């Protein structure tokens, strides 16, 4: 199962292979080859003590330093270390990784100048294991968190240890590996770049991705336990009458995963029940049958849809960076040295703040679904908050209703990043993205609709139990039902619910509910 | 001349050619006869008394409440009254234009089984300047804003002339013409849509592309009065090394636009230049030629491009909508009427908040690009606030800098709405998009962005003066420049500056530098 970090192919999925799964990571020695090319092309001017930023000058502002190539060496050292000033929390492995390889990838789409090595080295580190301690803040979209990692490399700074720092200096000498000395553009190659933004936003992307199927997935037990309509999810309100394809993908996923349902109703069949339940003498009149549900389970492709347009784009703009040269300067084959700013985040800074805003609105529409089920005048029979004790006397899911319910308000609190740019480096930096805050943002609200989600799988299993619907539930429906089980059993009498959610909150962040679909249906989600 | 309004395919200018240039809109006759078979196909089934919401049932959540046939004009009406609750400022002629078009192409897909009447008395609404008096607020994401519509063709609420409301019912007798009368389902199909943000969505998506191509005009305009570097704009950094279309295009559209300038430099100018200033004696030389780097010039292709990409995905996402059945229920030739949530506005919702963010950080840029050529430290050789005497005495453009910071901070303070949905109808619309919401806080970022690009545009022409620098400019920069000082004169002594300012904001809502590109060169920006 190796992945080819080509500088041309690499995709989302692929990294979070490499980065979940430590998936081998192999560069190609046509990346290889094309990569000693560049590096030959800027010695051969590099030669020369012609001018050139960030291997003959100085840093930011400071461009107006001209500097000899007496200490080449000292000059990316001094980089590399001033500017390992990050701060806050490590990253953890995962998203360590992640940033290593997108690194690692956009060196090797060769225009970064750079001596093979680098790439060598950097793909010795994700294979051998060794992930650098990046800390989250200081990047302004991603400086300080790559200058973590730059300085691993050098047999500096610090790496991820059993989610402890440790001197590097150790780590490699032990291993037996020496440390790289670094020269010309290799330290402002390693470091100017979006690969902490890029790395980090892949993992979420790919992770929202699951998320929409995981919760299209409990949208489809709940609205099962609940016998509403499918007329909703019928292909020729998608296909033909509003082609979205996010909402064509969440109708036809909701289809997939109710099918063979004894439970849910034919649109037909209320128009009939509604029908005979009719006196013809009088113009108006009451009933107890809705010919429609509400929003919540009823315009789950349109709301679900929306988010996977958007997630859909987001990894679109990924995998165009990921296998971009975001690095400056940049050498082409007869080409000056292209001046740029390919360092720039705002591509990626934008398309995370855009993630953000879907995730939340996710997870409004999972919570309003919970809202559903719990109360008695909107549950369509179930006892109020699931009881199955003596109402009153025991609470059910009362109680745990409250935090998806507060998460909630606290996505909404997480405003967009991506516009909050601040002038500093004597303002030579005076637009920045702030990126890497984006695809933090991003992550915080996908973690949180974990929790969301987890309540709603206990809920719509409880449900289940309370109703006595199972032998009705759906081949999918019983699959879902059956890995929450396999977590958390029925609530009989009030029990501490704490434990019970943040063990299904876990097993949704491993994607282990959409595990569950592949294993025991045939069904092949969007 | 005449937009063909079938359905299927209406675009964003042709939409915005029916609101600004009041184009002329015709139903095609494929269209009408579709409507007219769907039509009748369905007054047979409801003309049977059998459940169908909104047609023979109440509104949202009272679809338990069964009526007769016997009262169809009076439910239609009920419905169309009673939603007319719109409150604070009415829309624009072009908006409410915009939003009639919308409305009229939904139903002109041929789904909403409303009779051709409908879609004509439309169509003749347009054509003939009866434009509605739409209140901006009440739509949850579109019931209120369309509601006010829909009172026009039945003769009731408001119609705008001059920028005042009128009774509809006057206006109908003077321009001879007898108000409509509801029948089955057409109260509904007029107002339970999309329409409201998509056909605001529509102009200001139109406008915001126009705004970034005069973003890149004065951008470009600005690099040739500095002599800026023209290097990171060079096709290989951005078609090949980071291929985002966005980026793409705005590297084209700048060097399109430098194209012949006399007063450019590029990178090999300044590395010659700089191996001059340099000597074989010293090891760390200061200069004061920076190799060039203020982002604020060195960016634009990647962050106006990241805005594009925006402004891409989301008139992608308004030409899907302007041709959805948008709407509830749905008809399909021998098929069950579709009972879903096609009104649901939350692909515009994401699409419009998205917008809001990416024309923000447009006006960040735009801002410290102001700031840039006002510092003297900055500057690039200019007077300190581009005063052309002396300074202290007179402030030149210090106190004109103010309205363009405050704004980029006032745009700041807009949050996303799509996420902020708040269930209202005894909870039956638990989920709601608040897209219009959406669509309008874009609306005024792009407004607030022609007030910070009019200040940028006034700068650069006066840096143009200062510097006697108009011989090199190239021939767009050329256009460019003579347009605004066909606006404004060149800031000799200091003077009153709202005015000249206010005259080039309009100037840009109206498009006249993009025009002055069209009649002063061959130029065809993207
Ligand atoms: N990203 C900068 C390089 C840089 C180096 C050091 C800094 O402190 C800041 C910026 C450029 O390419 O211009
Ligand atoms: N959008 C609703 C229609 C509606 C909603 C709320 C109302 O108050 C009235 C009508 C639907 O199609 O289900």
């Amino acid at each position: 199962v190796p992945v080819s970090v080509d500088g041309e192919t690499l995709t989302v999925e692929a990294v979070r292979r490499v980065a979940e799964e430590r998936a081998t990571v192999d560069v190609p020695a046509e990346s290889i080859a094309k990569a000693q090319k560049s590096r030959e092309i800027f010695e051969g001017i590099a030669e020369q003590n012609i001018p050139i930023f960030g291997v003959t000058t100085g840093y930011g502002e400071m461009i107006y330093m001209q500097v000899d190539k007496s200490k080449e060496v000292e000059l990316q050292t001094n980089l590399v270390r001033s500017h390992s000033a990050g701060v806050g929390p490590l990253f953890a492995e995962d998203e360590a990784r992640a940033i290593v390889a997108a690194r690692l990838n956009t060196l090797a789409k060769g225009h970064s100048a750079v001596r093979p090595i680098i790439l060598e080295r950097l793909a010795q580190y994700l294979n051998e294991g060794i992930t650098p301690a990046i800390p989250e803040i200081g990047s302004l979209g991603d400086l300080a968190p790559l200058s973590h990692v730059a300085s691993t490399l050098i047999g500096e700074g610090y790496v991820l240890r059993d989610g402890r720092p440790v001197e590097t200096a150790q780590v490699l000498a032990e291993r037996g590996i020496e440390p790289l000395e670094l020269r010309f553009k290799e330290g402002l190659a390693l470091i100017n770049g979006t690969s902490g933004m890029t790395g980090l936003g892949s993992l979420v992307v790919g992770r929202a991705l699951e998320q929409a199927q995981q919760a299209e997935i409990v949208t489809a037990l709940l609205i099962e336990a609940v016998r509403g309509s499918t007329s909703p999810f019928l292909a020729e309100g998608h296909d033909i009458a509003r082609p979205h394809e996010g909402q064509i993908d969440t109708a036809a996923n909701m289809r997939a995963l109710m099918r063979g349902s004894g439970l849910t109703v034919e649109h037909a069949d209320l128009r009939r029940e509604l029908q005979k339940d009719k006196e013809a003498g009088k113009d108006v009149q009451r009933s107890e049958i809705y010919l429609q549900k509400a929003y919540s389970l009823r315009a789950i492709p349109q709301v679900v849809g929306a988010v996977r347009d958007t997630l859909y784009h987001a990894r679109h703009k990924l995998r165009i960076e990921l296998n971009s040269a975001n690095d400056n300067p940049l050498f082409f084959e007869g080409k000056e040295i292209f001046h740029g700013a390919n360092f720039h985040g705002q591509p990626i800074a934008f398309a995370m703040d855009f993630v953000t805003i879907a995730l939340t609105q996710l997870g409004v529409l999972a919570e309003r679904q919970i809202n559903r089920v719990l109360n008695r005048h909107l549950s369509y029979g179930l006892p109020e908050f699931l009881v199955s004790g003596d109402p009153g006397l025991h609470s059910g899911f009362a109680g745990a209703q409250y935090p998806a319910t507060a998460l909630v308000a606290e996505n909404r609190t997480i405003g967009p990043a991506s516009t909050q740019s601040v002038p500093s480096n004597g303002d030579n930096q005076d637009v920045v993205s702030m990126g890497l805050i984006s695809a933090r943002n991003a992550r915080r609200v996908l973690s949180n609709n974990n929790k969301i989600l987890a309540v709603e799988y206990l809920a719509a299993a409880q449900a289940v139990d309370i109703s006595g619907r199972f032998d009705g539930l759906s081949p999918a429906a019983k699959a879902t039902y059956e890995a929450v089980r396999r977590l958390v059993p029925t609530l009989g009498v009030d029990r501490y619910m704490a434990d019970d959610i943040e063990l299904v909150a876990d097993a949704l962040s491993r994607g282990e509910f959409l595990r569950a679909i592949a294993r025991e249906t045939d069904i092949q989600l969007r």
